[PDB]
């Protein structure tokens, strides 16, 4: 069904902050890669593989934020005598673009902490299978469950409220599952680090756990607040966890994949 | 005459599925060419030409999907009154935008798994020429073909069923053919490999056979299904097929080329 | 409420000028991000985060302002019989554009700043902090006074005018301390500093603090002039301030990055 | 005069070929792009010249294509009724957006065949200069001429029939000066080459000369075949003609310019 | 007040030459950045920020001379029944365009041979403020006077052809101040020059004079042509212009620099 966004109007504001929001992240994400990929080398070979993915991820989340610029530009006009922006009439707004995107930035940012803990070989491959795997299945479990939110939201004549509950709940377990391996890598981290290496391990970990956990709360919006004010709240949050989850993440980790490198000896690392 | 889809009409999530899958493989593929620009160098001077290839098909296929996102945009409007998305009165889409491209990944495809089964010169050359006429002859039969689409779907007012068949015959044989080229040459690699690389290339031999299959049942489609899940399916299908036999086929051969690299004593491939 | 800019008309050349600032701004920072980018390396390793920021805010800026440049393209239009750009019936125009990335820009080219005056590690940090939060609060509170100004320039129907008032002086406090935090740093460099990088930091210090203070007078421009002139003036001082505070304050404080490299012995900085 | 192809309505195949050749040849040259800008500095210092104008020449030729295939976008609409893509109102296609491009293109492929040959200094800039104003007029001449092609197509209410010989006559005697300098060029390398790379100078010539030979053909094509048949064809042609003039031209180019290096002693180029 | 242009129709040739002379420009411009991106490092480090710049000439112009192609574009329609391009009825065209970005090349430009010249240090950042001023005088009066067009063209309804004299007089004078300037410089060479350098630097001198001196010309073009062949004679002295100033000049300078690079020991430029 259409993202409860199509169901409202938006006064100058609500509109206007939004479009601010999706553009602002575009920025930040192109950003990063502009930064991510003049900062790679200063990481030593045995990591950049967690640098390389930063950058990519970039790539990723300023496409995705872009498309969602472009499609809430189109999908809504300004009416002089409502003093509203509200749905035109051949283009619908959705939500699931993001979704979509996130098959690769989910598996990828957690590979990247996999990365920076020190697994390689069969051991990382493995970690990156299991959670390619629980990623895939809790993106598109949620994907299937966005397409019922008229219905959670009691707009009239869509049903299937349940639906919204079934697949979220799904995409939680396996959101749960992808947890407990990255805790079980970064309670295990290998080539011997240093304390301060393990505690920046933990604090990575639980910077992804709270970071992660605002996307299930947006999700749920529509059961919540199902107006235009829970509509910019949602993008707000979206905003916070994009930029939070992807690249202030990619900067916390590329400071551990610097102090490993350091302490292995890589110079340019150290210089730095 | 024109695709299948021009024919149906699309409930929100059937177009919104295509339109996200479209979106989602340019950004695969844009972050694929970030990826493999960022990590040419580590690879041996004498297997850099396969490095090169994928960034080179990156490119292409960035741009083969980001053409199909914007058509498919543009091909199709939303109508409240049948609450679907519907054809447009002067635009109709072609899935035909992926076979010209094809011309560019298919050949550099094969090409790069002989470069890094260790052919070089006349017989890189030869095998190169060999693999471009069987891989052009094959796009270009298959591209005949799928212009008669309309036809074999039974979509009334076309005729030429009869050519969907002939043309996608011819075609399967320059693929059996493109195949027969490949399978010799991962059988007789050069340069005095590992077994374990042996064993690789027999693999990405595989992996290209596998991903490679997929295309032609895309193909035959229309003949299942020709019908707005039908097309929902095929583009799910060939996400998957683009995914997985350009950016998963390049990060798989990437390996075997760094082993290669590595065994030859390239050190950045040895230190990575 | 809509910008003030949406609720007058302009003759050509009034509209022109506006189309060309934001079309010359766009490739300022295009053209700075080139050059940040091709010039980075030869700042010593220690000061090179500072070159890298430049390369981060010239991207930020650039789609600030090619979004504004898009958005003042599609919300007026010519109309012969008046002789002037007059408003699009489903756009509107925003100012609130430019604040948002503003969240990107104003952090870090005070963080900039702060790495040339030799902070690292957590005295980085905690700058950065203070810094990030200071700055985020100033363009928050500035960004919910902007959509108030049909209120404060009279425009008929519109109410709030004290809003405009509240929350730009808020937004001054929050000015007031980010630039007391910068003057503790430039008042304290770090790593024994020659009297001619002393100066030097300065001098950075009060020239971004006048660039910087021409924002407020911009905010203030609907409470002076609610005209086409004031719009033509205040976009005019805009541009002054962003090339000013960014690009320019870039290229100073690279040169003091680079005497600060060659003055501790980094030979791509003595060589040149 | 408008071109051929406006005056004309095409079947959904032969419009949909069109759109799609222009989309392959943009992302042919952007991929060339990335190819020739990853791979320059294999090449000795003293052939690099060569090397950069190749990828000079694949912007020139992606920005040419991309062009052609916005306005052929642009320029004509489905009509059901007709069942037929057919010319729009305000729009008018023009093939003439290649020629400009080509003052470019031109004088660049035979100046980098002068670099390999191994003039050098004046002798360079000699050749240089008498190139380029071979190549200019003999493009001039003939973009003045592609302008009488409705007349010489028999449209009926357009004159100039003879103008169009005229001007193609004039242009062909340009090409025909090119190519005695170039002949001169690889008849006389200079630098004491192999007679490997004096073969493979010659075959870079005739090269250039078939594929070059195949422009004047598709200028005449009005001439022949003023049907939508026609026009299909004429850009089939000119997109071999691009593909193997610029970017498959570069590609072997590359290779003698490779092995005049590594015949120099230039260590990229005997690694590679 | 409205450029010329907006009071003539074209024939099918004048709109199209034009188009095709802005989409040439610009990928000129684009191709000549990646040249001088590609080939910066070879200018030893005392000479590299005139390689720099040239790389942000480049892309100062490509954005000036793509915004001319889309407002072209976008400004005039085909009029079947008239034959011609017309102006649509919400958009007006604008040379001025072209004036704003000249703000970043003209002293851009200037500086680049000042550095070549050899000044360095606070005499380098004298020269720059000097031409700094001098040229942004120079273009906000030509730009202010190029506002008044339609008068001194006399079409009918516009008065003040006297401000297009004053404003252009007035430019003339800035702009012998700024020859002056660099006369002054090229006449003082730094560094020793040899004698094959000084003639060098005086002709690249002569160079921009010459190529400088056409822009005064187009913008008298109203004056002495106001048609629509004279508007066509204006964009084709334009395209000879910046193609001149900018690119050649960037080239011809560049030579320039590599010699006394090599003259000073730099290797790179002397195995080059
Ligand atoms: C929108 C893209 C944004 C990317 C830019 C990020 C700027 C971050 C500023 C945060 C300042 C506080 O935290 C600071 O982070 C920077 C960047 O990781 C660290 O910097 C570290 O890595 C960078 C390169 O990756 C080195 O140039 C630097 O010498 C090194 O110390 C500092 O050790 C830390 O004190
Ligand atoms: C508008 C977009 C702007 C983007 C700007 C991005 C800038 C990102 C800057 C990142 C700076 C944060 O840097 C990070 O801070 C936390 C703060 O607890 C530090 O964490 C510190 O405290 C935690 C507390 O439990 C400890 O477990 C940890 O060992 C310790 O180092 C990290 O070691 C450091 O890497
Ligand atoms: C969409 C863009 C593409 C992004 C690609 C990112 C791939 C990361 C997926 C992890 C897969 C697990 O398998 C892992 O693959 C990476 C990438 O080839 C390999 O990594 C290998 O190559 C990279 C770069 O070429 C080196 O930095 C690394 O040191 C080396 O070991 C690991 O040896 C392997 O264990
Ligand atoms: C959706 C966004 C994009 C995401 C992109 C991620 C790319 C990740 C790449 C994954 C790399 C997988 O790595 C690949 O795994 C297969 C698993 O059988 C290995 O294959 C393994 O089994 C086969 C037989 O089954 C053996 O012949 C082979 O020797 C052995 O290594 C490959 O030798 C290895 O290179
Ligand atoms: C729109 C993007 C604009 C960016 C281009 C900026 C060009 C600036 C020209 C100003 C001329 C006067 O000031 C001059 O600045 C340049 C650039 O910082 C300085 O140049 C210094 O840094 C650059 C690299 O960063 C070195 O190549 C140069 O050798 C070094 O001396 C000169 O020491 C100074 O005299
Ligand atoms: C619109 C296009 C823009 C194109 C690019 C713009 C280029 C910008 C070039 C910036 C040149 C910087 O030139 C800057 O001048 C000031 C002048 O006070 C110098 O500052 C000088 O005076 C101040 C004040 O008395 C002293 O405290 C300082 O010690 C001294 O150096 C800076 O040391 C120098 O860096
Ligand atoms: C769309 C643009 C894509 C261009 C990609 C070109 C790939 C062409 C491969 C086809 C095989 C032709 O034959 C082969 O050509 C390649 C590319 O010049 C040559 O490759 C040679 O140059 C490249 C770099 O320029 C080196 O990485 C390589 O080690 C060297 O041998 C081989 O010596 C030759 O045997
Ligand atoms: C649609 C995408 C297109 C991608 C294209 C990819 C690039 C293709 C690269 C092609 C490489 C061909 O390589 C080129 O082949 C010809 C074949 O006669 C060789 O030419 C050979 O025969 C001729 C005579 O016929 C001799 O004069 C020459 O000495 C000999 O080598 C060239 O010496 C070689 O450099
Ligand atoms: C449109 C984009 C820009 C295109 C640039 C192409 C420029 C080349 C055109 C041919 C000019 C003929 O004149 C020739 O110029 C080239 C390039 O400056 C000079 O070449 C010089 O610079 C280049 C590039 O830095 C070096 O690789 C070369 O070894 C060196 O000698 C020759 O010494 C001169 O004889
Ligand atoms: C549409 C695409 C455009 C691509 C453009 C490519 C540009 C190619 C570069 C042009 C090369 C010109 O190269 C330039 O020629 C002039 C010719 O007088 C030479 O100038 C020569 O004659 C003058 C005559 O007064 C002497 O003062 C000078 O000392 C001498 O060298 C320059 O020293 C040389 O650098
Ligand atoms: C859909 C994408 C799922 C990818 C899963 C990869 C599984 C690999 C298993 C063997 C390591
Ligand atoms: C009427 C609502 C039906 C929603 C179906 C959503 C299916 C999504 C499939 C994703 C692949
Ligand atoms: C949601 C944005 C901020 C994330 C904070 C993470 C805190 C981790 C504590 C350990
Ligand atoms: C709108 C963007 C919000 C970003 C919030 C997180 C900022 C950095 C937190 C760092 C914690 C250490
Ligand atoms: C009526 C259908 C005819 C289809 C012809 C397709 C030809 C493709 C040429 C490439
Ligand atoms: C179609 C996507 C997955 C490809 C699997 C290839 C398996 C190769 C087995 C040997
Ligand atoms: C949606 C895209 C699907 C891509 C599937 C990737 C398969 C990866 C297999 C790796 C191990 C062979
Ligand atoms: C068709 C598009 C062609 C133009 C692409 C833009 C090329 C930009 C190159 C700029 C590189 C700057 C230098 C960065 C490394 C130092
Ligand atoms: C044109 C916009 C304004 C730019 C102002 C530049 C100020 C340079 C000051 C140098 C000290
Ligand atoms: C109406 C006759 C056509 C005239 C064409 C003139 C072309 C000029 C090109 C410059
Ligand atoms: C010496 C023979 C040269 C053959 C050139 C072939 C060109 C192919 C494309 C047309
Ligand atoms: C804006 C015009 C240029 C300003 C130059 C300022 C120079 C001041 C003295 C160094
Ligand atoms: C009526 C014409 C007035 C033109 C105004 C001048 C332009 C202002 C330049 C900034
Ligand atoms: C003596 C030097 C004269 C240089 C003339 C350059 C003219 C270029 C085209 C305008």
């Amino acid at each position: 069904m259409p993202s409860i966004e199509n169901f409202l109007a938006y006064d100058f504001w609500q509109y206007d902050v939004i479009r601010h929001l999706f553009a602002f992240s575009t920025a930040v994400f192109l950003a990063g890669l502009v930064y991510f990929a003049m900062t790679a080398r200063t990481t030593a070979p045995n990591y950049r593989l967690s640098a390389n993915i930063s950058a990519v991820v970039m790539v990723s989340a300023a496409l995705e934020l872009g498309q969602l610029w472009l499609l809430w530009n189109e999908s809504f006009q300004w009416a002089e005598l409502q003093g509203s922006f509200v749905p035109v009439a051949g283009e619908r707004f959705s939500n699931g673009y993001r979704y979509m995107n996130w098959l690769i930035d989910v598996p990828m940012l957690a590979t990247q902490l996999v990365v920076v803990c020190g697994f390689v070989g069969t051991e990382l491959r493995n970690r990156w299978a299991k959670l390619t795997i629980a990623g895939v299945l809790m993106i598109l479990t949620g994907y299937v469950g966005q397409y019922f939110e008229p219905a959670v939201a009691g707009v009239p004549g869509y049903e299937g409220a349940e639906q919204f509950w079934i697949w979220g709940i799904i995409s939680t377990a396996f959101f749960v599952w992808m947890l407990l391996i990255l805790a079980n890598a970064v309670r295990n981290p290998q080539g011997a680090p240093s304390d301060e290496v393990r505690s920046r391990l933990k604090f990575c970990f639980w910077f992804l756990l709270a970071t992660w956990s605002i996307y299930p709360f947006a999700y749920a919006m529509p059961l919540f607040a199902p107006t235009a004010d829970g509509v910019v709240v949602r993008q707000v949050i979206y905003t916070v966890a994009d930029v939070s989850s992807k690249l202030v993440f990619g900067v916390i980790l590329s400071q551990v994949a610097l102090r490993r490198s350091a302490e292995e000896g890589f110079e340019p690392a150290r210089v730095a």
